């Protein structure tokens, strides 16, 4: 309690809370992230383990962020992987390509070529990349950026109402600690 996160400093209370897509008894958690964001990369093992530990207690999703036109292909990539059902399999290698191999995967052809080395059929991937369904999800993700007033990554949103992230806590461990506190406060009907 004396060490509890401080509202307005360690997390932000949104003036316009957003609809929650989680069912009763689950806390919704959203991570806005960008494949090219170093803190998002570093945070992956931390948030993966925490989400897996919560299990059915939460409904977790990621939303890709393209702050610039040049990075819209990274949001298309995110939704194309999900459409193919290979996200869990290849996403570590995608992060590795960008952050360690200097392959920024900025075009659909570079993505397809890389993903083929990971066992993804290029025609299937490019069909997903260019599909109307993925284009719809990308346009939606940009509307979500606006609706949650997101101006940095990674940003974690709890129950459509509480935002945290290293912009707030100045550390990834602090982000995880605030997230855990927020979810517990929502479960206990304190937030
Ligand atoms: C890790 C790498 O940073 C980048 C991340 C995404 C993009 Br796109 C371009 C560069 C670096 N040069 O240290």
């Amino acid at each position: 309690s004396p060490s509890a996160p401080v509202a307005g400093k360690d997390f932000e209370v949104m003036k316009s809370p957003q609809p929650v897509s989680a069912p009763a008894g689950k806390v919704e958690v959203i991570e806005f992230f960008w494949y090219g964001c170093p803190h998002c990369y570093e945070f992956e093992p931390t948030i993966e383990a925490w989400v897996k530990k919560q299990g059915d207690k939460i409904a977790f999703k990621r939303v890709p962020v393209a702050f610039r036109d040049d990075f819209v292909p990274h949001s298309k990539l995110f939704y194309a992987l999900a459409a193919l059902g290979v996200s869990e399999k290849v996403t570590p290698a995608v992060f590795n390509a960008i952050h360690k191999e200097k392959n920024y995967l900025l075009t659909p052809q570079a993505q397809a070529d890389f993903l083929a080395t990971q066992g993804v059929d290029k025609k299937k991937f490019l069909d997903a990349y260019n599909s109307f369904s993925v284009q719809g999800q990308v346009k939606q993700s940009a509307e979500l950026l606006k609706n949650y007033n997101i101006d940095g990554v990674p940003t974690i949103v709890v129950q459509g109402k509480y935002k945290t992230g290293p912009a707030y806590t100045n550390s990834l461990e602090g982000t995880a600690q605030v997230l855990d506190f927020l979810v517990k406060q929502v479960q206990d009907k304190k937030l």
